[PDB]
């Protein structure tokens, strides 16, 4: 009256041991695990067979895995369909599991990497580690159409931790969210060559990605988030090669050659993006170091953008990279379409070379920007900028060749329209700009503490010649304002009725003015004749001035007052923000760089 | 000495069995299954009755439900305080499972819904599949307070997805985040009457939505997100009457006929959403075609907005739809207090309609926009609009009957206000603008590249009468610069003293102007006596011009100058933006559209 | 041939049992239980023992611990290399668990805390709930090196819920993410003295914060979220006394005495975060009420904010506070390079106080503001002002002692640059600004509803005296505009060709008004001679004028004029912001608060 020692071993033994349910245990196996096919567990015993069969028998089942040891295994394995919970893989350091429709949660991948084949795949909560195949997580050549929610997991140690190569079935949607990739060899994210895919959307948001580091790797190895869509690039290219309607919002990249890249895409946004570029990481890979790199894109956003580079400024301070494509050595599809706003990277640059065309219209607009060099190529239909603050202006409209990417190639007789609103070119004292080539049928500009020239390229082209007066002043005495920059144009209203028009955009310094004696090294300047503290010989800081024979070699000085006058040692006084080079000799004059002409009427 | 064949199958037979820890199997049931309880788990027996035991008995033990089967299942199911991990429920198609303070994870719901009936319940990773009930997640008539987790689930296949009714004890809190929600007949998301709910906060964050499809259905089927508070509309109405304090940020609507949707919200915020708006959706449901449409709303901002239509542009271009309410066939609860702002959709359209009154005031605030028609009617107590980018602008100010909702409703006698800054109406070679009744105390206007109107209800009712000068130009010559309009106001300061001031706003054509004969398409026009590449004679791209005689039956033709002066086959050519209709002959005339009038002072 | 009684019960007794997978049952055993060491886990029964067994035995083998029971536990527990799924631990109100490298989900810490000590530990999907302890999760001289992801728990009933003291080994990358904390009487988040931390990321977004009220308890607590380098505050003290490189992003905290506090912080961003202060919580603790409160930070900006606050305005309204620390009762590190941008905060306060030096620059940036009042104290090297919407301006640029933080204590008589672009400062029909002291050697300003007053620091030491002209009109009438305020500067052009000039900023009231009398609480007044429907004697809404005697006790009343002329009983009529007072007579006059001057030329 007593159970069997066989039977109770049989593949219906679990029968005969009740439970407080009042089933029984064989109605308590919703799982199997590894080690009910044979698997060891111990790292070291070579599982491969074992896990092979709890494959097939969770195939055939349809019964999810649950494991929590450490199975050894040695050639590639194939999973369709499983929901597999717990446990570790251990590979030769490269060995592949292949994934169509499976779940995967709290796994970890050891010296391995997971390839997705196809179907509506899932991974929370996983951690691949120490693969030294190309990818701990590669997409490739997928044999059925997919859908990816790839989140929360954590990827360390590997090269590559996730690539998709884009041939084969289409991944129509996939979202890749909440992921810690560090210490990486390749790249953290790079989708390459995917145009066909994302119909129904790529979403790139909230990863934390820190130490890419591809020295010594192979070529363009060590970006941090990566997009490519076909060449070959072309401003007319047809839109099936780009890869579109895609979004990379929220990340952190951190101590990475390139943190952010895309080429070929087009009606995408890149949103609130935190990034450190390093210089000294990736060598010899040849990517260009910087924060955001876009390749030959249109119709796009780079919206908000903080962090700075780890390098010493003295190597690079570049932070975003806007530029053509290059076909085969010559450059090809100009960027056109797109906004840059919201960025906060003061100590970090801006450098951008798009095009303009009769062929076709370009609008841009660069908005809210806080950021140390701006340097502008280009002429679009129409741009606009607003709210920019940066520490110079390097700006050069319909640039040529050996202006930058693609200068020369495309030109735009019809209208031309520029915008610039409410902009601030300031480090210090000094306000450093250089603008060319605005071949501009109407350029609207107010607010900025700089004047913006625009040009005509050829008589008649762009209209009557006209100067924008951008300011205008009011003072309460008749003499002009001495020592001071305005523009052409400028009208000073005097209380009197009387009013001056500068015809000349420049500053007045009398041909009366005399200094002190200088010597080397020296950031001051003394009057020894005119009265400075006079409004009509007054000096205003942010002026450009020249101080004859004060240079290197007895060039002139070219400088900027740093500090308007004081009195000390009883002398009207001024700074200069670069010291004297060659010593100057008592009742040496001192000029404007750019000397005013202006007519009083009245 | 053996065990009894008996009692090993009792409640206490697993106790009998020894594991490594040393202790027993008894001791390792942290769980129960259905099968436990007779569930054939084949998704074709009914196993209703199983499942109801096993609810009972995990109730009454409060022990978790672990599942890996197919419980077909034929009524409703009462579930409370229920723990629940992984399983396959299958209704009749829209069989209700009932949840109070319950929790479930990789659980699917085939061919069922859940309804939730209070406390706090959470549901993560889980699928709603295929359900035929008006929803698959329904929270309606809870029986007592609830708060809401409901987060990176997947729902497809059904209705409406997620559906609140807002009768009942309220839901204090909820979170709808991460979801992945697609190939539905109903709303995505959708918070009926529910201004009594949510005190604490509900935030709709970071859902995927793809292809919602309501053809067919019922009236208002078929929008994305949607919160809905009470009727009737009225600026005046109670505060209680509204949805408050919520939030819709950063998701993803993709191929629906409304994306999202508030009526009767109050202090809200949508921010940061990708939408792609489809006319051909959802066909016969009743709805507006548009990527945010508010009806009725106050105290809000939309913030960030990116997307476009996926149907042709012939169809609708109609992105950001902000409108009154109606109460019975009457318009009521203009929008007010509101900003409007970062919205990046260049080739799609914004349409508000508000109002302003001396009972109430309206701040409005638009900034910061990428669009293509920027369409507004009324006139707010204070509205401020600035770096607007838009291809044409349609604006009346206080609109009147048969101008726009709420036409005549209400006008504001007390100080009104507005302000355009930095604004860009452009599309190509034209800007094309249409201001009316912007009947203000104070117009302040700056770096737009056009001129807003203001106009007086009344002599003496806005202050003595101004325009603001909103351009000056420097020449160094003293001739009027032709060819180029300048708005009523416009001061020319010359090089010699002299100054032009711009008495009738318009540009200059000389009455000697004549052109060369022209045939039927031409889109360039050539000078036949006056040089036009002198300043005086000057043509300037973007100025509107009129050819007498070449329009539709020889009336007169209204085009712009496309391409300012230039010299082909000996001639001076310009380009113009619409074709000859009707030809000229030799020696026509060319004149500006808008005449100027101007004097010279000395 | 029977199983033995013995045997079965032995550590390989679950080998005898066979299952569906054709193993055994001791196959099966993936996990552990803390039943399989003694414990009851009926809440009541002392389970210490039993726990602390669990955790040897699963660290010794490595393998995870499962639960669904309540063990009460009564002394610490330490926890090393842990996997922990499910169950509750009931302490005696403040019991610690400590981990190290331990990963949880789904646990209840009911009545205990956990105390974090090193590794890499994940808490995900947990409750903590009723802690007595100081925190409910605790970090604290960790004995080696962490990282943390702490996502998706709910945390109630405590006093602290998170608090780390940066004691010990540094936490070098931590995440905090979507948690759920309401109900607590200390703060919700709070990392205190982290400055050596995080140095390759912390990161704080998505919390749902609510209810945090430390009435009665110790100083400081009931922050929202908190982060905290290390004193002293200083200008110049060194980077690593700064909590750098962190962001906090996308929280809502409601009901919080202070909703998110930095001190110290250096490098950082906080974004897109929804607050509700409230004055009636946290009584007694010495908490600024506010959303945002920042002490003696650099290079950070604030990007988003939206709520208001919950108590009545009259108690308080302040939202942002950026302010100078304070070192032993004196002020010290002034708030430098910084941008405050985007907040939509129509209803609340801003106040911020900094300093600008010749020995340091310091850029400030405020942009896209709706507020209420802006408070600001501080003259930077160079400070912009763009597309603020406020209700009123309190401004003092280089403020001395009694004027605010660190008044008096820094002085920059370098170039000192500052500009104000599209500012509204408007409550109803009142414009109502402050400024002084602005000792700008530039300032550009235009788009704005007021002109801002530069001020000179000694003779000469800021360049010529200037005034920007702002304004500029067109009339087609020759006589000057009536009832209307004119900056200084301000030109008017004639159509006839004569100009106005206004030398003495104001509004011009005849000296031969004469209004009707006039009783206490009448909020018109009527014309009683002059036309105030003509331009040259017209009355614009938003001037202030001056009523002589009409103010209390005789005073005189200086109010604004809320309506412009209109006709009502055949009397010319404005309405007035403020009734009279004391009544007056027939006869009695009219003036402007402030009389312009102008001059005509021709
Ligand atoms: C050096 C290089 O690194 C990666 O590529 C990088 C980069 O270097 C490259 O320049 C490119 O960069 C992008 C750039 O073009 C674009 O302009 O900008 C992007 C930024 O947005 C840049 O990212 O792409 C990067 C990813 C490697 O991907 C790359 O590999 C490729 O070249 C090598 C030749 O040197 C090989 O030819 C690779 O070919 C693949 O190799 C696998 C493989 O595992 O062997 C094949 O797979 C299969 O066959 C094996 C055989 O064994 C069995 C039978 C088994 O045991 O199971 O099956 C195995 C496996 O499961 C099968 O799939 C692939 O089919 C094959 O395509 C080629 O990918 C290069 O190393
Ligand atoms: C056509 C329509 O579709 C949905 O409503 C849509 C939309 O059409 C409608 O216009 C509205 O649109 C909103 C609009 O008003 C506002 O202005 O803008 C919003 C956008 O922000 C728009 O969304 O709302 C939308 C949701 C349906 O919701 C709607 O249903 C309603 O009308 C029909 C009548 O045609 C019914 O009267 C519905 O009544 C509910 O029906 C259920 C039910 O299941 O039968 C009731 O429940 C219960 O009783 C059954 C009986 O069986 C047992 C005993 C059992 O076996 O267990 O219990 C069952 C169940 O569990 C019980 O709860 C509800 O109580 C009852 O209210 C009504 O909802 C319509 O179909
Ligand atoms: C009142 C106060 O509340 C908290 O501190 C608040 C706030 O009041 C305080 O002002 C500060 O505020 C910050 C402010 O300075 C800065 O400027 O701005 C920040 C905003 O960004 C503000 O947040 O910090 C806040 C957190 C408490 O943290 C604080 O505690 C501290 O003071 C008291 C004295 O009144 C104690 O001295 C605390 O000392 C700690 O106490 C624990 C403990 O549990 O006893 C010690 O731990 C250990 O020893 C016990 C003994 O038992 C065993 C043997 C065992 O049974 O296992 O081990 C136990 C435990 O496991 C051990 O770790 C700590 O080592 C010790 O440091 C002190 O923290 C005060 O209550
Ligand atoms: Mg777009
Ligand atoms: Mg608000
Ligand atoms: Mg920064």
């Amino acid at each position: 009256s007593y159970v069997e020692k066989n039977l109770l071993s049989s593949t219906t033994g679990a029968a005969m041991v009740g439970l407080p349910s009042g089933g029984n245990l064989l109605q308590a196996q919703y799982f199997v695990t590894p080690e009910q096919f044979g698997a060891i567990g111990d790292g070291v015993t070579d599982d491969t067979q074992a896990i092979l069969k709890t494959i097939t028998f969770a195939n055939t089942n349809n019964i999810q895995v649950r494991a929590d040891k450490n199975y050894r295994f040695t050639s590639s394995i194939a999973m369709s369909g499983v929901r597999w919970y717990g446990g570790t893989f251990t590979g030769n350091g490269g060995t592949m599991i292949s994934t169509v429709s499976c779940w995967m949660e709290n796994v970890r991948f050891e010296k391995c990497y997971v390839k997705m084949l196809g179907g509506d795949c899932r991974f929370y909560r996983n951690i691949f580690s120490n693969a030294t195949s190309t990818a701990a997580f590669l997409m490739q050549a997928m044999t059925s159409e997919g859908t990816l929610d790839f989140s929360y997991n954590e990827m360390y140690g590997c090269k590559y931790a996730i690539l998709q190569q884009g041939t084969g079935e289409v991944m129509t949607y996939g979202r890749y969210s909440n992921n810690y990739i560090h210490d990486i060899k390749g790249d953290a994210i790079e989708l390459n060559v995917v145009q066909k895919h994302y119909t129904e959307g790529l979403i790139i948001e909230n990863n934390h990605i820190a130490n890419v580091d591809a020295s010594g790797q192979g070529a363009n190895w060590g970006i941090g988030i990566g997009v490519a869509g076909s060449g070959p690039y072309g401003v007319d290219v047809p839109d099936s090669q780009y890869v579109r309607n895609f979004s990379i919002v929220g990340n952190r990249v951190y101590n990475c050659r390139q943190c952010l890249h895309v080429e070929m895409g087009k009606n995408f946004t890149i949103r609130d993006n935190e990034v450190y570029p390093n210089t000294a990481v990736s060598t010899g890979t040849g990517l260009t170091t910087c924060g955001v790199a876009l390749y030959g894109c249109q119709d796009f956003e780079v919206d908000g953008l903080t962090g700075y580079l780890l390098n010493d400024p003295s190597v690079s301070t570049r932070m975003v990279f806007i530029d053509w494509g290059v076909n085969n050595g010559r450059y090809a599809g100009p960027p056109i379409n797109f906004t840059i706003k919201n960025l906060d990277i003061p100590e970090s640059s801006i450098e951008i070379a798009t095009s303009g065309s009769d062929a076709w219209e370009n609008s841009t607009i660069v908005s809210n920007i806080n950021c140390n060099v701006f340097k502008w190529r280009g002429l679009p239909s129409s741009s606009t900028f607003n709210n920019i603050r940066c520490r110079s202006i390097d700006f050069i409209g319909q640039h040529g060749s050996g202006e930058g990417s693609g200068g020369g190639f495309y030109t735009r007789s019809q209208f031309t329209y520029m915008k610039w609103v409410g902009c601030t070119a300031l480090s210090g004292d000094e306000t450093t700009v250089s603008f060319a080539k605005i071949y501009t049928d109407r350029c609207d500009q107010v607010g900025n503490n700089f004047g913006v020239p625009t040009a005509v390229d050829g008589t008649g082209h762009r209209g009557p010649v006209l100067t924008t007066i951008s300011e205008q002043y009011f003072t309460a005495y008749d003499e002009f304002p001495g020592g001071r920059e305005f523009p052409t144009g400028t009208v000073i209203h005097c209380a009197s009725g009387k009013k001056h028009v500068v015809t000349v955009g420049g500053a007045f310094f009398s041909d009366n003015e005399k200094i002190k004696a200088t010597v080397t090294g020296q950031t001051y300047l003394q009057s020894n004749a005119l009265n400075w503290a006079s409004n009509g010989y007054a000096k205003a800081a942010g002026t450009k001035i020249v101080i004859p024979g004060a240079g290197a070699n007895g060039g002139d000085l070219v400088t900027t007052i740093a500090r308007a006058t004081y009195v000390t040692n009883s002398l009207y006084t001024i700074d200069i923000a670069d010291p004297i080079v060659t010593p100057t000799a008592e009742n040496t004059q001192i000029k404007a760089l750019n000397p005013v002409t202006f007519v009083t009427v009245n």
